[PDB]
């Protein structure tokens, strides 16, 4: 059940809606980008995973811009949905900011975020 | 001019179509995922960047699945479009495969890809 | 107290010995490199951190080679020692394997490891 | 010939001295850490690589602290020495700064650096 509202341990609220073809839409809120606004994501996942155990490998992208606030950056998560009694999404991510050619070494960040359904 | 057909130094062909709202669609071909097939991406970029020099921070996601071949993985690029006379997209990326809980340490890869318009 | 024996949640045993100049020596065991052998690390940390809260930013490197087994790879952790009543080391890492020029896209891995003193 | 003075395309000067056991010492200068000072590295590489083509997988660590200036950070490169007529070191890296628990999401950076012998 990849469709639903996912949370974090930090406090981020991740509302997603999967697709039959393999698309992935929803909204996103609640910092690393910027705390109090509602941002839009899009992404993809494979529709036919393995059945002798695997994770449904997915990923999405949030460009930090809406009608409230612009942060001139973009964040892309890349993880998998681990299936079980306890639903779990384990992701790496990358935050890329808009810099000049001189400051191009400090543009991209990295990290890890772990998602769950209950909060 | 972010809309168009982008290439690599490896040989990957990246056909993209931007949006006025901030969406990003197109196709993708030509390995790291798997060499000879045509894969679908989606992603986002900010619609209002800075004018006293910056890069348009973007990112997209390819789930390696189509009618020809499945690789059970997903790749997310996260970079910026550097504007000038010579158009340039400089990206980091992450390849996340579908593994079990035991092999969860070797699921995610990392790298860097540099894109251009001429080939 | 950065000097001592650190553990993981996976099961890796990390015995380290700090230095007054800023060096960092010890041993390492217990997979991602290869499970049952004893590998050698070296690394550095800054000797004068901040006192109005910070983490002692450190990092080290293990080349997976000893008298028992060779894996033709190297792993570099890069994190910080968060000070408190509960000692904590939070790290990113990179596993770089020895590949040819053709397979140079899949050489480097990435992940995250969280270290503690009690097991 | 891994022992010697390596350069970059940015301008960083990397003087290294290898070891027979597998150690790796030298100095480092010339930004991402901080521009005009001389920093100390340490690292490791495997002493017995493959002969049917491979890269000598290495890695090292610089803690940005000396008698001139402190930056409260650490950088770890993780790459391979590609052998040939044109010597080449291709690395990923991670810059980890000293942050509090609140700003722990923006501590680690990421990038890529490509090293050569001629400048």
């Amino acid at each position: 059940g990849i469709t639903g509202t996912w949370y974090n341990q930090l406090g981020s609220t991740f509302i997603v809606t999967a697709g039959a073809d393999g698309a992935l839409t929803g909204t996103y809120e609640s910092a690393v980008g910027n705390a109090e606004s509602r941002y839009v994501l899009t992404g993809r996942y494979d529709s036919a995973p393995a059945t002798d155990g695997s994770g449904t490998a997915l990923g999405w992208t949030v460009a930090w811009k809406n009608n409230y606030r612009n942060a001139h950056s973009a964040t892309t998560w890349s993880g998998q949905y681990v299936g079980g009694a306890e639903a779990r999404i384990n992701t790496q991510w990358l935050l890329t900011s808009g810099t000049t050619e001189a400051n191009a070494w400090k543009s991209t960040l990295v990290g890890h975020d772990t998602f769950t359904k209950v909060k």
